[PDB]
């Protein structure tokens, strides 16, 4: 897709069984506990066009995924059946939606709507972690206010009541830095800008206590063979290996099967709790093996993962599983 994404946009929220218009002036920010559809009309090489983005977000339940689907094809249908139709979750854009919002990052935050309990209003005290990929496109989801969420890797911002700040990872890029700054902006609080390891007791109290944090080497590092994620498997009748693109969430470690996260100076063995020995034993051997063509193998369990692995994913929940 060549369009610079400056066409016109229109974003509704689904609700119940109905989507409701997006208040225009938040259009780039969404709850990741609802689904989205995103009318993007544009002009590109002499000839208009049109495309619908469904979008769903990590925590929407399968009746707002069933809702969207309905009202797509009603979209679709009163149209005409004139656009190109794409479906995308949350951390699988494609560059040309992360465009739409003018250079901003993609904020997510925490909660959303439903039929029983309605709009969920924001903590006091909230975090969010900010991850740029190789080309620039920048996330900002909003996770748990706890010292142990933070990674090296990334730029954070922390609000509470009285107090904001600007968390620096000693690996986080300028474009991470300056999301973070977008984010703030819309939050409405001014920073004081904080570099990992001279952090303020302001900073800590504010998050809980002072705690280990997520941080290895590779996490630190600045100058990024970026880390990637394998689903392991033998449920086809063999065993295979293949990559998982995009940014690496927590969904997409496979609670039946095994996944390798490949950091170049480390490989993680994550077992999920209904995998089958047969996928622990073979991915061992492929790990080792894919490693001796050219390094600890550290095995890891579903519900124990040290912070050297978590650090690797946007936003984790400690209650997923
Ligand atoms: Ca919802
Ligand atoms: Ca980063
Ligand atoms: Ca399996």
């Amino acid at each position: 897709m060549d369009d610079d994404g400056t066409g016109q946009k229109q974003i509704w929220r689904i609700e119940g069984s109905n989507k409701v218009p997006v208040d225009p002036a938040t259009y780039g920010q969404f709850y990741g506990g609802d689904s989205y559809i995103i009318l993007y009309n544009y002009r590109h090489g002499g000839r208009q066009g049109q495309i619908i983005y469904n979008w769903q977000g990590a925590q929407s339940t399968q009746d707002e995924v069933a809702a969207s689907a309905i009202l797509t094809a009603q979209l679709d249908e009163e149209l005409g059946g004139t656009p190109v139709q794409s479906r995308v979750v949350q951390g699988k854009e494609p560059a040309h939606l992360m465009s739409l919002f003018g250079g901003k990052p993609m904020i997510i935050y925490k909660g959303g709507t439903s039929r029983e309990g309605g709009q969920t209003a924001p903590a006091s005290t909230r975090l969010f972690q900010v991850r740029a990929n190789s080309a620039g496109a920048t996330r900002a989801v909003e996770v748990l206010p706890k010292a142990g969420a933070l990674n090296s890797n990334d730029a954070f911002v922390l609000k509470t009541p009285s107090a904001a700040y600007l968390w620096v990872g000693t690996g986080a890029s300028e474009a991470e830095k300056t999301g973070a700054q977008e984010l703030l902006r819309v939050l409405r609080a001014q920073p004081v800008q904080v570099a990992e390891g001279s952090e303020p007791d302001g900073f800590w109290e504010a998050l809980g206590g002072k705690a280990a944090y997520r941080t290895s080497p590779r996490l630190k590092d600045k100058k990024m063979h970026p880390p990637r994620l394998f689903a392991c498997s033998n449920k086809i009748g063999r065993f295979v290996i293949e990559e998982v693109p995009g940014e690496l969430m927590q969904e997409d470690l496979a609670t039946d099967d095994v996944m390798l996260l490949d950091t170049w100076d480390q490989v993680f063995v994550w077992v999920g709790k209904d995998s089958q020995e047969e996928e622990k034993t073979e991915a061992l051997t492929s790990a080792k093996r894919y490693i001796e063509t050219d390094t600890p193998i550290t095995v890891v369990k579903q519900g124990f993962e040290p912070p050297s692995f978590v650090g690797w994913f946007l936003g984790w929940d400690d209650d997923y599983w």
